[PDB]
């Protein structure tokens, strides 16, 4: 589930999920040309994720409530039987994690029109 996501994010990092929302070619809704950095392969790979969950029964990626806790800034996906969750829950630590470490160039910020998303 999406408010899940935007929590695992400022658990396992210092920013949340807003400085996200306009990063680079892929971070947000959709995606063209080659991620342009380390943070825009995050949401790149996370984007394809949640593309590959829609090929398990009974899953959406929004919608989808799973299990994990925070022991901030570590996170633990819950879920085995349950493959959606468990998938899911995976896309979104995974990702979060990924935010974390990745740098964040300011310099990458607003350029889905530009050259460089082409
Ligand atoms: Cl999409
Ligand atoms: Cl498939
Ligand atoms: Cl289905």
């Amino acid at each position: 589930n999406l408010q899940q996501f935007k929590n695992m994010i400022q658990c396992a990092g210092t920013r949340t999920w807003t400085a996200y929302i306009n990063y680079g070619c892929y971070c947000g809704k959709g995606g063209s040309g080659t991620p342009v950095d380390k943070l825009d392969r995050c949401c790149y790979t996370h984007d394809h994720c949640y593309n590959q969950a829609d090929s398990i029964p009974g899953c959406n990626p929004n919608i989808k409530t799973y299990s994990y806790t925070c022991t901030q800034p570590n996170i633990t996906c819950t879920r085995t039987a349950d493959a959606c969750a468990k998938f899911l829950c995976d896309c979104d630590r995974t990702a979060a994690i990924c935010f974390a470490s990745a740098p964040y160039n300011i310099n990458n910020i607003m350029i889905s029109a530009s050259n460089s998303c082409q």
